[PDB]
């Protein structure tokens, strides 16, 4: 509840149906560590990756599979794929939404924090 | 329930709330005739604002006020206001989503047509 | 120039070329008058629009015409046009740079503005 | 040169200066080898990282550091910094702009894609 993701298609101007995404937490190793992933919905939207209890303060990256996303639809893709890295922080509100707007060679993504 | 509006702050992370958002449809002689108006809610979604009986198919103007958002806020901005022109087609799904993500010297606009 | 207009396209990764762009001011009676116009470049930029003397204080369109853009390359898009309004030169000349990234279903848009 | 980055910024609409940008390739063992590094001008460009020589197909890291930019403004903002990756040249030489759009909480990018 405190993480959902939502992803949008700015050529079909659609939700991203079924596109992949990993969520990884930084280790003292400084490496990086699964820690949920999912495939969004028909409405672009990945929600129940993780719980308040195990959502705790650290260093998150969430990376969304654009490259599969454009090729399935036949379209030639510029990115990997899309990464957003950020602080989770007990100071500031409590549910996070990141969300990502593509295209072919471009994206956008802003995070919407309430609470 | 066929057109919504959302509108976020990419400066605060947040929500963009009691913006005001007004709705104009292309009359006959090319004017814009008010159509229909409110102020995005504490979730910066503003519903509402039509029915399926009186959303026929024309060109409408959404307007949004984010000169007063950020004259609120203390901030100094850039656009006297966004303007998201687009025709309604009723060969296309039927529920239009306009969103825009506002900054000080930037915006973006984007459309989700679903059903 | 004090102001210029640039455009890219988002799904080719590429400058957006030959895309109509017209310029309003808002007159005292309050109704916009045409000013200037141009078309994009190679490069995706239009340059020469207008001159220090001519741009003087006021409110002014800027209106890009992205629909006709998109239907050349056979893609029906959402947006008429994508249209920029602002305030210019109210603290005295600056140079404007107008910029917008286009797709089929939404745009972006951004203004840089720099002091000489 | 090959590989071009430009950082505005939206809060300020100007250009970002001095954002440390660092540039990794993929190396046969699959880790990110260091590959080139830089800091943007007053006119929010970065040039002269790579040749076209030594800027050989692979998979490609630039890592832009918005974090810091943005708290030597007083803000604290959300990412830790911006990521771009793609491969290049896998069809031959190309030149590449990297573009990034930054504000608090929200960053935009885009890549220009020519062929000399
Ligand atoms: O529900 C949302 O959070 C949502 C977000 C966007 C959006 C995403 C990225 C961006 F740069 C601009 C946007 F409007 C666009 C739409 I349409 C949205 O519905
Ligand atoms: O010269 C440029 O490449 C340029 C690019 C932008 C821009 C950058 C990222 C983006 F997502 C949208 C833009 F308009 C905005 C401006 I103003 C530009 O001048």
């Amino acid at each position: 509840c405190p993480l959902m993701v939502k992803v949008l298609d700015a050529v079909r101007g659609s939700p991203a149906i079924n596109v992949a995404v990993h969520v990884f937490r930084k280790a003292a190793d400084d490496t990086w560590e699964p820690f949920a992933s999912g495939k969004t919905s028909e409405s672009g939207e990945l929600h129940g990756l993780t719980t308040e209890e195990e959502f705790v303060e650290g260093i998150y990256k969430v990376e969304i599979d654009t490259k599969s996303y454009w090729k399935a639809l036949g379209i030639s893709p510029f990115h990997e794929h899309a990464e957003v890295v950020f602080t989770a922080n007990d100071s500031g509100p409590r549910r996070y939404t990141i969300a990502a707007l593509l295209s072919p060679y471009s994206y956008s993504t802003t995070a919407v924090v309430t609470n």
